[PDB]
DNA sequence: TAAATTAAGATTAATAAT
DNA sequence: ATTATTAATCTTAATTTA
């Protein structure tokens, strides 16, 4: 049978809804340790998740829309080996709507606007033509009550569309960098520095974790390491992973870093001191260059991995792609399964056989 | 020439309407 | 329950700025 995506989606259960559930049972090949987490776009072209989950010992993907963490939307599947007990959240929680998110947008935000949540932080912003197109469409109304409901739908259709905050008069704008950072759960400026453009600022943004989620999935693990983990990370990004850990006070020993950007690498190496980590961090930048026994040699150093995380690209998943989106087998996606190559790797000496 | 700007539909699912 | 309509969606690449 296909899988169903969970409405609502609250995978195993989100802070303050309905529907918690405290255990599940996993498949014996599934077992820690390592512990390890996989993050992906929940909607991609049929039949993905299937396969990735058939990769990923038949575990079934705990399905969550961080809505329910923060203010924008992001459906993700995350397929983990964790306990899901004694989840609980990192405080404080990020605003929850619009008008407590974007104090000042009041001012400006429309009645006939209803919305009181974003939709998904991409990579890809909103032009400022549209941003006129939108002032254009608005302003032979500027007098009038409101506008007729043709022009209404079509800038509602648009904001929607492109995640777009009214800002000034008339004036609907996509999100600022440092908006996305604290929406995604990131301390402010984490993403500023290292070398990173405000252009790649957007698409790092855009690819990462929601922290707040994955800190919730993550919660479980302080209980059981007392005096910290040698992490795993793979597609490290920005650090979304490290910065969970980091706000959950769950100490890094060591972080393996696989990250083929360099500016993310400088982004994730800034806040390795900035946050002045008493572990090591170990940068490695192409995982197709990563071999099994470098993998097995990092072990046989520092003592095995505690923690497996990471999410492989979506660009050949993601609706957004006009151009390649052809699944799990695209140039890109296809790196899913050199997590499961490496995960294969930790899981050979941790576990055996 | 790094950085910024802009527009380029299709695929599903969720929801509404038989 | 089945069908139709609405709705969301970790993007690529060509081009221009500066
Ligand atoms: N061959 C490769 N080796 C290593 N990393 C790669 C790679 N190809 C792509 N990547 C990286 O894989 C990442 C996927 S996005 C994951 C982001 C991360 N979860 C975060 O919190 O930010 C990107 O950062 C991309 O640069």
């Amino acid at each position: 049978e296909p899988i169903r995506l969970p409405n609502p989606m609250i995978g195993f259960g989100v802070p303050n809804e309905p529907g918690l559930i405290t255990h599940r049972s996993l498949p014996e090949l599934a077992r820690g340790p390592p512990f390890f987490y996989y993050e992906n776009v929940a909607l991609t072209p049929k039949g993905v998740w299937e396969t990735i989950s058939r990769h990923l010992f038949e575990i079934p993907p705990e399905f969550v829309d961080s809505k329910y963490f923060c203010v924008a939307a992001r459906k993700r599947g995350y397929i983990h080996n964790l306990p899901i007990n004694n989840r609980f959240q990192i405080q404080p929680p990020p605003k929850y709507t619009i008008h407590d998110a974007f104090p000042l947008s009041k001012r400006w935000w429309p009645e006939w606007d209803k919305r009181t949540k974003l939709n998904c932080i991409l990579t890809c912003t909103g032009s400022a033509q549209l941003t006129n197109r939108i002032r254009v469409a608005l302003e032979p109304y500027n007098e009038e009550p409101e506008p007729p409901k043709h022009v209404q739908r079509y800038v509602i259709d648009q904001c929607k569309k492109w995640n777009l905050v009214w800002v000034g008069k008339n004036k609907a704008a996509p999100l600022e960098p440092d908006e996305m950072e604290s929406i995604l759960g990131f301390p402010k400026n984490h993403t500023r520095g290292g070398g990173m453009s405000r252009t790649e600022r957007f698409k790092s943004l855009g690819n990462s974790f929601q922290v707040d989620t994955v800190a919730y999935h993550l919660s479980v693990l302080k209980p059981i390491f007392p005096h910290g983990i040698n992490v795993l990370s793979l597609f490290t990004g920005i650090g979304g992973g490290e910065v969970a850990l980091h706000r959950l006070q769950i100490k890094m020993k060591l972080v393996v870093s696989v990250e083929i950007s360099k500016v993310n690498r400088n982004i994730l190496k800034d806040f390795w001191e900035q946050t002045n980590q008493t572990g090591e961090l170990i940068e490695f930048s192409d995982i197709q260059h990563l071999t099994n026994d470098t993998i097995e040699g990092l072990m046989e150093k520092y003592g095995g991995f505690d923690l497996v995380i990471g999410g492989s690209p979506c660009n050949n998943l993601a609706g957004g792609n006009r151009v390649s989106r052809v699944g799990l087998e695209g140039d890109q996606s296809s790196l899913f399964f050199e997590y499961c190559r490496i995960l294969e790797v930790v899981r050979a000496r941790m576990r055996g056989s």
